[PDB]
């Protein structure tokens, strides 16, 4: 679990969106595993607008932050699950690091701000949905 709170927006993993997120829907994309909903209160977070490939992410299954080297946003194959058919997820960045299913929503940050959120993983791998290209989040 976890979300990004910026301005009057809440950014969450689309597969973890609540009834309230869908009732206050701004934008959603199954191919990116992202959903953005509107809020009444002003958010706490700021978004990075950079090309950083190193950062730090929060891992809930270890209650710890870890440093990572991550790949550029790209189209990566993701196995079928209860949430989605087998498909290519776009704007996904991979890194070597620990992750379990419940880790989705953990924030990845660089020196400039929020980069994205945990969205996939495997045996010693962790994948993040990029949000740096969503310029409308703060303007
Ligand atoms: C941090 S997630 C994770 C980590 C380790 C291991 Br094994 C497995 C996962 C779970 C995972 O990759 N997905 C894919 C995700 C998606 N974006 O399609 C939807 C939830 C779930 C099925
Ligand atoms: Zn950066």
């Amino acid at each position: 679990s976890g979300a990004i709170y910026v301005g009057n927006y809440r950014v969450v993993n689309r597969h973890l969106a609540t009834h309230n997120d869908w009732a206050n829907l701004v934008w959603e994309d199954s191919s990116r595993d992202l959903l953005v909903s509107s809020t009444t209160a002003q958010g706490c977070d700021t978004i990075a607008r950079c090309d950083c490939q190193t950062g730090v992410y929060y891992c809930s299954s270890r209650r710890k932050h870890y440093p990572v080297s991550f790949s550029k946003p790209s189209l990566i194959f993701v196995e079928a699950s209860e949430y989605y058919p087998a498909r290519y997820q776009s704007h996904l960045m991979l890194a070597v690091g620990h992750s379990e299913p419940g880790d989705c929503g953990g924030i990845l940050r660089c020196q400039h701000g929020v980069v994205g959120i945990v969205s996939t993983g495997g045996n010693g791998l962790v994948g993040f949905a990029d949000v740096r290209d969503l310029l409308w989040l703060d303007e």
